[PDB]
């Protein structure tokens, strides 16, 4: 004929069915693992507001409304919220929509009700944000999504304007782009080997997971489903129809259709989408002029190439340790972290309006800062700000900023004293005068107050001595105790051993430390004695539903809780009449417990508080060490109350434990048995402490 030309296509036809079966049954794409922060469960009687709550949600990408329709709404009442709880496939149980009401009488949420059978929730979770993406080493970020999970909408919107659709899909996935016509063919003939053996169904599922809709510095955000969030910041379904368009209207042109850049060549490319389905049925005049009225891009605006760079730090750093290199091979990977949204925004603006406001008030070049918040109990870390500018950056002071801790260390000494019940007791006098301290060579160490001055009496009570974080007498206490047992303290609160040099000024603040091992330490305090080894990581679960890896517990008694009480009782008082009497001052109904920081010649402040959800470690100064011209403490106090003035906090209610027993003392500091003029926390069983005591006569 000769017709063997066509017996060649053919085989070579069912070469190019053998190769796309390799491709699509099972590995499409290697899917980069998608890190998600905390799961937070509501509950009755929970202990949050209204307002609280609208924050909240606000912060986990629900939307307030007047009337409420589609996903990830809420409304607002004079008492409750009504909202749509989005679906989303939580470890414990995949689970869908739901539409509840929360309803509140005070700080606690009374009920929580499900609107289709009035059935109470004993509790109710709510689905945890996406922080981020990690990247595949190819570099190319997508989220596997349903068919089923695009709305039928969206699939009318995709259909009206480009169907050539199983065409377009094959050669990004399999072919070069324009590299022949010879190419064209080879996609004309597999697009109906493929329209062939997978169903149209399937087809938009692979689809709607590859066309190319952003860009991130050099990976390429394909995917619907990403490109929603990337874009807006909602899931492809929750997608107003505008942002549909925009979305739908980019497939073809990716960059000279990106809103950042060109706001008329997007605008214009949408209002013409938005006509594209007016010939069709689906819109109405009256709908169309409105929808390309109402301006489609939602504009934070940013790029999000990097975000949350600091707190990821951590997390990539917590993969390592626990899962090891082969966590990288595996695909559709879902992590899971501690990260707390409500905490990092407060703490980033904390940050990004407190170090521009400490630079003008006191007129400086540069002032950098580090926020750490971590659960008081758990050690979970909630929020970790490693810079003024956190959202853009590559250096984390929040954990590569070692800077020694000034005052920071005071309590380290206390509790070591405070341990020993039977010597050393919050009303134990501490001796304040002139200190001369022979080292090996050269020097005598003669460390001088704050103020330079010394008690009239001679003395001090252990609990003033560290409330107003007087110095003489901490080394006075501390070389009585012994270095030693100092050390033995810093090491149970958990701080990197290699970092403790054992010398008389270790228990002033030679010590460097970076914000997140400060976080430790006092997190062991806060939790009343029990160092909980902090972490970012809640889990980490496979495509296939499957734990490689769960986060459990392993908390550790590190000191007596009475100790503990007694130390953080004292750091109340820290708070309220001695260094950060000024925050105190400002949210006395917290009863905070904190202690203040002051390097020598202001090149470090820090303020380290606790509430009674958190320990938060606030960290002020500057990067080349220079002295800071901030007088005191306060400089990095100055942003914590920043930060509490954004979230709401959880005041502290200290429980006391057992053998903790309120005692009086008189002037003299001497137990009474009745009145005295000054109550004090005690350790004992058995308070005849006292009649002791009164036996002095
Ligand atoms: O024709 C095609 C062959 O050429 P293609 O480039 O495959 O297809 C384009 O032309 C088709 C056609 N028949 O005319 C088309 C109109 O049907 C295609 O549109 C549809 N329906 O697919 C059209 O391609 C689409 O539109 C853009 C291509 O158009 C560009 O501008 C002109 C459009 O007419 C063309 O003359 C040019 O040849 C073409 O370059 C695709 O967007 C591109 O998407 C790419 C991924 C972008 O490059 C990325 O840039 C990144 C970056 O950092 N920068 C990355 O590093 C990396 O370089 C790369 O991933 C790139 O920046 C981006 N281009 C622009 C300006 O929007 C976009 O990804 C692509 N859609 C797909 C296939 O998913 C055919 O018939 O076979
Ligand atoms: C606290 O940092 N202190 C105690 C004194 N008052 O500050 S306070 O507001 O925090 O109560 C003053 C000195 C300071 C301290 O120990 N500073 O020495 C540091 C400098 C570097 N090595 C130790």
């Amino acid at each position: 004929l000769a017709i063997v030309f066509a017996v060649l296509i053919a085989i070579y036809g069912v070469y190019l069915d053998q190769k796309i079966r390799s491709r699509i049954d099972g590995k499409v794409w290697q899917l980069p693992a998608a890190v998600y922060g905390r799961m937070v469960n509501l509950e009755p009687d929970m202990t949050i507001s209204k307002n609280e709550m609208v924050k909240l949600l606000e912060a986990t990408q629900y939307r307030q409304v007047s009337k409420m329709t589609r996903p990830g709404e809420f409304t607002v009442q004079a008492n409750s919220i009504e909202m749509i709880r989005r679906p989303f496939d939580f470890p414990d149980s995949k689970e869908g929509q739901v539409r509840a009401r929360l309803t509140f009488d005070g700080d606690h949420l009374a009920t929580i009700v499900n609107m289709e059978n009035n059935r109470q929730f004993g509790f109710f979770r709510l689905d945890p944000r996406l922080i981020t993406m990690i990247s595949s080493p190819n570099g190319e970020q997508r989220l596997f999504v349903p068919r089923s999970g695009f709305p039928d909408l969206l699939v009318d919107t995709l259909l009206a304007t480009e169907d050539t659709l199983t065409q377009q899909l094959v050669k990004n996935l399999f072919l070069s782009s324009e590299r022949s016509y010879w190419r064209k063919a080879n996609e004309a003939y597999m697009a109906l080997i493929m329209d062939a053996r997978y169903s149209k169904d399937r087809i938009l599922e692979l689809y709607m997971n590859e066309v190319y809709l952003g860009q991130s510095g050099d990976n390429e955000i394909r995917g619907f489903p990403l490109a929603s969030l990337y874009y807006f910041g909602r899931p492809v379904e929750e997608l107003s129809l505008d942002q549909q368009a925009l979305l739908v209207g980019m497939v073809k042109g990716a960059s000279i259709y990106n809103p950042w850049r060109n706001p008329k060549l997007a605008l214009e490319r949408r209002n013409l989408v938005l006509r594209l389905l007016q010939q069709q049925q689906i819109i109405d005049q009256e709908l169309y002029d409105m929808l390309s009225a109402r301006p489609l891009g939602v504009q934070p605006r940013g790029g999000v190439i990097s975000p949350q760079p600091a707190f990821m730090q951590l997390v990539r750093q917590e993969l390592q340790a626990k899962l090891g290199d082969k966590v990288k091979d595996l695909s559709g990977v879902k992590i899971f972290t501690t990260f707390d949204s409500v905490a990092q925004d407060a703490a980033e603006k904390a940050a990004v309006e407190g170090i521009p406001a400490l630079k003008k008030q006191r007129k400086l070049s540069d002032l950098e800062t580090a926020i750490v918040v971590v659960d008081r109990f758990s050690g979970e870390v909630r929020a970790m700000v490693g810079g003024s500018e956190p959202q853009f950056a590559g250096y984390n002071r929040a954990m590569q900023a070692r800077r020694s801790i000034g005052s920071l260390a005071k309590p380290a000494t206390y509790l070591t004293a405070l341990s020993q019940p039977k010597i050393y007791r919050l009303n134990t006098w501490i001796a304040d005068a002139p200190i001369a301290l022979r080292q090996p060579n050269g020097q005598v160490w003669s460390p001088q107050n704050d103020d330079r001055r010394y008690s009239e009496s001679g003395r001090v009570m252990l609990v003033d001595a560290l409330t107003r974080s007087m110095n003489v007498p901490t080394v006075n206490l501390g070389m009585a105790l012994g270095l030693p047992a100092v050390t033995e303290t810093w090491i149970k609160l958990g701080v990197p051993k290699d970092q403790l040099h054992p010398v008389p000024a270790m228990l002033l603040g030679a010590l460097n430390l970076t914000p997140i091992e400060v976080a430790q330490a006092f997190q062991t305090i806060a939790s009343g004695g029990n160092r909980a080894p902090l972490s970012a990581l809640r889990s980490v679960i496979a495509e296939d539903g499957k734990v490689l890896y769960q986060s459990f517990p392993q908390a550790e008694r590190a000191v007596p809780a009475q100790a503990a009480y007694l130390t953080l009782w004292t750091m109340q008082q820290v708070v309220q009449r001695g260094t950060g009497r000024q925050l105190g001052a400002k949210y006395p109904n917290l009863h905070l417990a904190g202690k203040t920081g002051t390097t020598n010649n202001n090149v470090d402040t820090w303020f380290a508080g606790i509430d009674g959800s958190t320990v938060t470690i606030t960290w002020v100064g500057r990067d080349n060490n220079q002295p800071t011209k901030l007088y005191g403490a306060s400089g990095a106090m100055s942003i914590y109350q920043r930060y509490l003035a954004n979230q709401t906090p959880t005041p502290l209610n200290l429980v006391p434990p057992e053998d903790i027993a309120d005692m009086g003392v008189d002037y003299d500091g001497n137990f009474v048995c009745s009145g005295g003029m000054r109550i004090l926390p005690v350790w004992t069983s058995d308070p005849q402490s006292l009649c002791q005591q009164s036996e002095m006569q």
